[PDB]
């Protein structure tokens, strides 16, 4: 009935790039602009199928990305799945500290083998104008590749772009880490 192996995801990254409108418009296909300032850790859970025909549970942990805000610390990050770390496009501080949360992630999870551990990036606000998304795609692949040839997606929370395509393969490397 309700104890299910569910597939744990973590959301690491900056404050203000978007981890909690990301985990939203995922689960519950919403978008607000205003959220408040995420403070310890918490999760939501939604039921998906992974590549047709496999069904399962992912719960999503979202994280305070500001250091005032992080009062449980990061022994919840155990046990999990896939880690996905999100910068802000327009925001280059974000994209430099994303090495620094994969590396937090690696120190305090416990994984067995971080080379082969499920990792995803997403640089989000894709939506902004032009003038104000200052990362480029081309020093973000380069990034990816240079950690891993890790997956990179594109997405907008708010315009509900690309999130469906990232979860999906979030989803697919849990469960390929989870069975593994
Ligand atoms: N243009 C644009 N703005 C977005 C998008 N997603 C989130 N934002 C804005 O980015 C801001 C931060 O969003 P939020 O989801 O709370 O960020 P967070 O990463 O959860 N912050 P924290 O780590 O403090 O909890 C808010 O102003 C939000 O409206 C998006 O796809 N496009
Ligand atoms: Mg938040």
């Amino acid at each position: 009935s309700r104890k299910k192996n569910i597939l744990k995801v973590i959301i690491l990254g900056d404050s203000g790039v978007g981890k909690t409108s990301l985990m939203h418009r995922y689960v519950n296909d919403k978008y607000s602009q205003q959220y408040k300032a995420t403070i310890g850790a918490d999760f939501l859970t939604k039921e998906v199928t992974v590549d047709g025909d496999k069904v399962a549970t992912m719960q999503v942990w979202d994280t305070a990305g500001q250091e005032r805000f992080q009062s449980l610390g990061v022994a919840f990050y155990r046990g999990a799945d896939c880690c996905v770390l999100v910068y802000d496009v327009t925001n280059a501080s974000s994209f430099e500290n994303i090495k620094s949360w994969r590396d937090e992630f690696l120190v305090h999870a416990n994984v067995n083998s971080p080379e082969t551990f499920p990792f995803v990036i997403l640089g989000n606000k894709i939506d902004a104008e032009e003038s104000k998304k200052i990362v480029s795609e081309k020093s973000a692949q380069e990034l990816a590749k240079s950690l891993g040839d890790i997956p990179l997606f594109l997405t907008s929370a708010k315009n509900a772009i690309n999130v469906d395509t990232a979860f999906e393969e979030i989803a697919r490397s849990a469960l390929q880490q989870n069975q593994a």
